[PDB]
C-alpha cells in the first residue's frame, strides 16, 4: 500500500467504520496497510495524532456548508450550517466522538474566523456571536452522540422491558426511535435560532 | 472489602476519577477491592453492566432537581433541571460519557413519566414536550462533553500555536477558556427556553 498522508487517512477512516473509535489501534492500522509497525510509526506517531487528523478530514471532505452564501441571513446560515455539521458527523461510526475535544485546526482558521466576522457584521457582539455558534455546535454534537452511542450499545445491553413501562414514557420511546432523531433535532434547532433572534432584537430593552 | 452493590459502585466511582472511563477495567476494579477476578465476576458481569449502573447512580446521588416544585412554571423547571443535570455530569471524570447512550432505568421510570405529564399539563403535546425535554438534554450533554474531553486531551495534544491565530478566533478562545463554559451554557439555555415559549404561544398561528 502507498503510505502518504492521503492514503493513511483513507485506510484509517475505513478502519473506523469496521471497528469504531475504541478498536482503532496503530497495530490494526499497520496490518490493514500490510506493513510492520515501525514502518507505520515513521508516518503516524500515535493514536491522538491520528484522531486529530481524522477530525479535520471528515469536516473537510463532507461538511460543505461551512460558509454563508451571498446575502444570506444569519438565521439561515446557522440552520444550514447545523444541518451540514450533523451530516458530516453521521457519515462515520463514532464520528461525533472523533470530533469531541478538538479545537479548530490551522487548516480551519480562515473558515472559522469568517463565521465570527459574519455574526458581528449582523449586529452580534463577538461574545453573543460566539455563544450562538457554540450553542448550535453543542446542541448538534449532543444529539448525534446520543444516537450514535445508543445504536452502538444496542449490541451489549439487554434491550428494554416494554411491559412495565409507564404509558407516556412508552410512547415517548416509540417516537424517538421513529427516525434518526432528525425531527427532534430540526425542531429543537428552530427553537434555538428564534431565541437568539429574540435576544438580538431586544437590544437594551428588558426581555 | 465488603462486596455488596453499594460498596462496588462506591469503589467503581472512585476508580473512574483516578483512571477515567477508558481505563476503568474489571481487572483494576478487582485489584482495587483486594479480590481475585472470579470473585468480582460473581458480583459484576462485565464493563457494560458496571457502566449502566454508574450512569444511574450518579444521577440518583447528585441530580437533585429532577421534579418540578409546587406551582413552578415549565420555563423555570427546565432551567433548574438543566442546571442540575449539568452539575451531576460534571461531578465525575468522563461523567457525561458514562451517561451517553443510556435510556431511563426502571429506577427512573416514575420520575421521567412525571416530567412528561408535567409538560403536557402545561399545554404541550406529548410530542413537543418530548422535543423540549430532549433538546435541553442534548444541548446540556454536548456542552459538558466538549469541555470534559477538551480538558482530558489537553495532556496528549501539543497545545495551540497562538501566534498565527486570526484575531477574532484568538479572542474567541480566550473567552471560552475564561470559565467552565458556564456562561455560554446559561446564555444558550435561555435562548432555547424562549424559543419553546414562542412555539407554544403561537398555537396554529403562522410564526
Ligand atoms: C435532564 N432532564 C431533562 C431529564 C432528567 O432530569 C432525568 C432524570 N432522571 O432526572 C433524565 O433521566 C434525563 O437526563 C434523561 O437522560 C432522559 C433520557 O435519557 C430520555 C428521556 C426520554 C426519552 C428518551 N429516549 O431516548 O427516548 C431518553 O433518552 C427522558 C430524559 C429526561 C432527562
Ligand atoms: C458547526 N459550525 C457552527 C462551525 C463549523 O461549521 C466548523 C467548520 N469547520 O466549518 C467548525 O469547526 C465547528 O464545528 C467547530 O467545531 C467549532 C469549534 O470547535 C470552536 C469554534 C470556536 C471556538 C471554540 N472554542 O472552544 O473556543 C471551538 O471549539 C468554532 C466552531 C465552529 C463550528
Ligand atoms: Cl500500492
Ligand atoms: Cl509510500
Ligand atoms: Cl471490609
Ligand atoms: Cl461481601
Ligand atoms: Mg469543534
Ligand atoms: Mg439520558
Amino acid at each position: 500500500a502507498r503510505l502518504n498522508r492521503e492514503s493513511v487517512i483513507d485506510a484509517a477512516l475505513e478502519l473506523l467504520n469496521e471497528t469504531g473509535i475504541d478498536g482503532l489501534t496503530t497495530r490494526k492500522l499497520a496490518q490493514k496497510l500490510g506493513i510492520e509497525q515501525p514502518t507505520l510509526y515513521w508516518h503516524v506517531k500515535n493514536k491522538r495524532a491520528l484522531l486529530d487528523a481524522l477530525a479535520v478530514e471528515i469536516l473537510a471532505r463532507h461538511h460543505d456548508y461551512s460558509l454563508p452564501a451571498a446575502g444570506e441571513s444569519w438565521q439561515s446560515f446557522l440552520r444550514n450550517n447545523a444541518m451540514s455539521f450533523r451530516r458530516a458527523l453521521l457519515r462515520y461510526r463514532d464520528g461525533a466522538k472523533v470530533h469531541l475535544g478538538t479545537r479548530p485546526d490551522e487548516k480551519q482558521y480562515d473558515t472559522v474566523e469568517t463565521q465570527l466576522r459574519f455574526m458581528t457584521e449582523n449586529g452580534f457582539s463577538l461574545r453573543d456571536g460566539l455563544y450562538a455558534i457554540s450553542a448550535v455546535s453543542h446542541f448538534t454534537l449532543g444529539a448525534v452522540l446520543e444516537q450514535q452511542e445508543h445504536t452502538a450499545a444496542l449490541t451489549d445491553r439487554p434491550a428494554a422491558p416494554d411491559e412495565n413501562l409507564p404509558p407516556l414514557l412508552r410512547e415517548a420511546l416509540q417516537i424517538m426511535d421513529s427516525d434518526d432523531g432528525e425531527q427532534a433535532f430540526l425542531h429543537g434547532l428552530e427553537s434555538l435560532i428564534r431565541g437568539f433572534e429574540v435576544q438580538l432584537t431586544a437590544l437594551l430593552q428588558i426581555v
